[PDB]
């Protein structure tokens, strides 16, 4: 059971660690977050507006953050080369602050006898691996990895089973993804993004995201040959992949919906998820699969061009991921 | 200026008023709705969450609905061929009520001696018109007439300008759509439409729409060549149309940025609106547009391949467009 | 073990059946909703925004509601008096359509071969019972009984303690309360109750209750001594009691706090919860109390003038005081 | 007009300068936001979501922000000491950061050239003003002054009606009030206010505020006889007061009303309104009221004991009492 160190409490870290509980797959053992401590702590992680009361008990008590009776270490450190990881026993750092995403960066956990590094994020230089689609490309020589985003972990899986069935020629995607920490509840000041600093709740939101570009970095023969854009709409969690693509050998919806049912009960079970429900967004609130397939929702024009719809709960999905990537690196050391 | 009655005084038939009385190229002078009496539709039409309070008077007197000292004939009928639309003087009737949306249904209101239905939704069976794309094939032989759906009014000007310049060989559309009146507050019954009934502000729902199949009809060169579908997200009002077609002609997303704005500066000004500001949503509530093509948010993944995004206020664009058919079918007369 | 008829499968009809099967002190045996047919029931009784996934195995069989293996027989009466509740062998019914809720009314289920309703809902005529407050006063003559409303349910457990240890001199309560189904989603028709039309994400909405009264139905003592009003806010479930009183007898705080928190661990214990945490209104989401009180937000001026807030899931813990009532008066049989 | 510097270019910031330039009563010349530069400013002052367009144009010109033709010197530092207010002829300076809100912190806009300081919210030691309440106490040797929160202009108009009708002998106040730019989007941290950091358009959040009890200071007879607390509901904007109290001389409700609606009429004209209608929040979106009293939504429990309703819109109406206070203050010069 590979130890594993936490670095950002927010809404990844605190739900990677829900995951870690409730799979058993990892073993947290230290968590770091300079504005956290840990009576806060106690509290952040025992409520929850979207995902609920933590079933379970969870204490304050010799300075440790005590979880179904098991004690965690809690840092307070702003800068990640001062975490002592190694005395804590944390073998794994997930890196869930989102400032620390290069890796020279998320190398500083490696100071402090962190083993390896997780980004919960996109990394410019790190290298980038989807549970499912190309984890096996992971080897030891690694040490610092990006497990992609929320919305790439979406678009992968279904990627590749159309891919591989029927050949994209070129796609274009829209995500409608679930509000996030990064907006603003009224009109504020946002840097560099100007759209992103309008009222969270009172908008659709256009923003601009490489999640569908990245695809090609994980799928190579899909290089080039994907990209897309997002709106952020007013729900706080459960996010929606609208995939355009024109395949190469014609296919009925029908098809479409067979080799992804049939790939989600198979290979990527537990990844890739089917539907022909009448779902709605909440439906997959707490989900912890990557992507669902949604059979009704989507609609082919013609047997060569098809808009293919897949729900991710873009929190707990994306943590689940985590966890799994750590156990599976863990296997191959 | 043409003299109208308004059947069903809900969302369009309100704001379709407010857009005659602010423009002036039609006069209101009778409204129908068996659930509002008198004293209630001063209320519901001076006060308006979404658009705010009616800038002018608003008053019941001597049965009339009086606004800035005009008077209006208010009568309570459920069924349409009951409505004595001639007695208050109604030349044209705007059937708003969304349950009157075929040749049949709607033709009961020339009975009452109207001389020409507007159907403020697409019909199974009239002719749809949309302004500054296919209004010219409107002749005066034609006495029941749909004005299509929001939707299509935004995507049909777009279509023509880049099937005119590039050609569309095939697109396929989503538009994200602020909440309706045929939603709920909290699960609960929808007949046919199950998604529908599910909690509107709780919710991502996707849905149905033949928007994107009616531009076939508006544009019948494109005919068989664009559908598509929607999703109901937790906004009152402003919907966006997100389209990703396939052109003949290789464009560079600057060469479609300036015949968009061509057009928008010329024989669409009004209809087709262009911006490269950092808009979100609320910035076009209560825009009279049929559509405004939103440059920053769009992309292209090569020159044949594009995704165009446009913003539309599904309520005050849709109802002035209402308005601006049934000036141009009285110039006509 | 009472077998149960439910007459309207809303929010509170699906839930007091979700609160039947989990706590199992009622089996549910009929269901009758004539805009819910047998396979609308899987999919409503299944999937639910706010309360999340069914955790248990719904599906139709042989026209039969199986619900965890268990059939349940489903009527489609709109009037109340075709409904063969005896057939079904439905001993108690729960009258939760909102729209029969006076004795007459209400009776029409004893036609069918029903031995007693309840109520979902205050009733002109009909005795009120509120779990913990007064359910004693019950007999057997009684087969029309109410349930009061949530916001009773939550006021009276609270007022009782405050009152029976330092006496209610006056008192005046605001609830601010969450979107119920007879809200809109925009602006529309609203009958005679004008506010209520606005719509529902987008407003504050002031509106009329008459459950501070209702106290006084089910404390004598408290007889015209408290009344109030309410706040309709945008969030999909959970309401929140202010009560702002006047005592009898010097009372500060802590003593209030004390005597409170006693009454949580005592004979109120499951109705009457208690808490000190920085809690707010999702936190309280799928919990089953009729009313808790929040210490820290509270607020005294000085020992007679008092502010007392209290949560309540308006939908869930409703509904387990209806489950808990027909549970009670089974035992007195 | 004298001449206004503005410090902090948020929702109060702006919306001061909008109501500066609609109203001309006094003039803005200078602003200083260090996380907001010209071009930025450009886009933040046009579009609005809560507000809608500036009717007006504005635009960046030779390093200055150019409103209506007339420019704005634009300063960006973090220390109100390195402002140069008098090179750029500010007179008086709106300090509406949030960060310097005593008078040693405020006072540091006086080094700059700055001749007064109005702290645009609650302050510790300075003295503090409410329009058409104190504001005649104010004279011209008050070089830092306070405008009070948005609450307080809202209770202390109508609590000074009440009073000086009837006589408020004691009195508890609850203010369902909107979300705020010191809120999170999602779950995150907030300091010591741990329940301000819970998801802002998913929860009821209760909050401590000192409005009422400020109340005291700007009506010296009520000190000590006022206190209360808040709830912060999701909408964007547009707050209610709910302000419980008993009377010293009996009162009627149509009494209260009568009074209400007189001073409403008279002195507190602009300041204090009144209302009859079915009103909700929305109504009074970019109303320039302090409070404005809700006659149906109020009640009674008897002639010495009522609940009172007042609307404000927080943004604007506390906006421009910030522009009214100004004005008189530079009257009194
Ligand atoms: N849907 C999602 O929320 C989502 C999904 C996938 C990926 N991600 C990504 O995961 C990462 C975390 O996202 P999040 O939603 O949990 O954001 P968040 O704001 O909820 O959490 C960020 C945490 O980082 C903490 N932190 C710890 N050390 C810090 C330090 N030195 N400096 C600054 N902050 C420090 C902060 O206190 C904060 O709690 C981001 O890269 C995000 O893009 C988010
Ligand atoms: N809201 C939009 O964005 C939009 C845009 C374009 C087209 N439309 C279409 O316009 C039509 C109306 O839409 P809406 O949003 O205004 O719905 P709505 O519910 O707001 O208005 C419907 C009105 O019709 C009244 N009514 C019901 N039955 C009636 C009857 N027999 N006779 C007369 N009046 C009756 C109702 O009381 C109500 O006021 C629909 O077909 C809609 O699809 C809507
Ligand atoms: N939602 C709450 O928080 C809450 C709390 C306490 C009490 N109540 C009361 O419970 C009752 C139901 O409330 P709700 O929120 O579930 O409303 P709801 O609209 O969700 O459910 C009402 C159900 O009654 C069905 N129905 C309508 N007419 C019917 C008829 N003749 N026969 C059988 N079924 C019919 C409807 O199809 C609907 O499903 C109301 O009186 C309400 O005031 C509601
Ligand atoms: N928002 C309301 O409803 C309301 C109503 C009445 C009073 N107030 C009070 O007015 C003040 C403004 O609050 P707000 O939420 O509307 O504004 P806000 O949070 O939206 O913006 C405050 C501005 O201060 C800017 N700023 C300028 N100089 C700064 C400096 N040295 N350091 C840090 N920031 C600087 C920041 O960029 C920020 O834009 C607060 O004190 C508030 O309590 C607010």
């Amino acid at each position: 059971m590979v130890k594993v160190g936490v670095n950002g409490f927010g809404r990844i870290g605190r739900l990677v660690t829900r995951a870690a509980i409730c799979s058993g797959k990892v073993e947290i053992v230290a968590i770091n977050d300079p504005f956290i401590d840990l009576n806060y702590m106690v509290y952040m992680f025992q409520y929850d507006s979207t995902h609920g009361k933590f079933n379970g008990t969870v204490k304050a008590e010799n300075g440790k953050l005590v979880i179904n009776g098991k004690p965690i270490t809690i840092f307070q450190e702003r800068d990640p080369t001062n975490i002592k990881w190694g005395e804590a026993g944390a073998e794994y750092v997930v890196e869930s602050t989102g400032v620390f995403t290069t890796m020279e960066k998320a190398g500083a956990h490696l100071k402090g006898g962190a083993k390896r590094v997780i980004i919960s994020a996109p990394s410019a230089d790190a290298p980038m691996f989807v549970m499912g689609v190309n984890h096996e490309k992971y080897d030891n020589s690694l040490k610092i990895v990006s497990n992609a985003s929320c919305t790439t972990n979406c678009l992968a899986p279904l990627a590749k089973v159309i891919h591989d069935n029927f050949g994209i020629v070129e796609g274009l995607m829209t995500t409608v993804h679930a509000i996030t920490a990064t907006q603003k509840t009224v009109d504020g000041p946002s840097g560099k993004l100007w759209r992103d600093g309008r009222g969270a709740a009172q908008n659709i939101i256009p923003a601009s995201t490489g999640a569908a570009k990245a695809v090609g970095k994980v799928i190579p023969e899909l290089n080039g040959k994907l990209t897309g854009m997002a709106f952020r709409v007013p729900t706080p969690n459960v996010s929606v992949v609208d995939l355009t693509c024109r395949l190469e050998k014609p296919a009925k919806y029908d098809d479409i919906k067979k080799v992804v049912k049939q790939a989600s009960e198979g290979p990527l079970k537990g990844i890739l998820g089917y539907t022909e429900d009448q779902v709605v967004s909440c439906d997959f609130n707490s989900n912890s699969h990557s992507s669902t397939f949604d059979a009704g929702a989507g609609i082919a024009l013609n047997d060569n061009f098809v808009k293919l719809i897949s729900w991710y709960d873009n929190e707990y999905g994306y943590s689940n991921r985590v966890v799994d990537l750590m156990a599976y690196m863990a296997s191959k050391e």
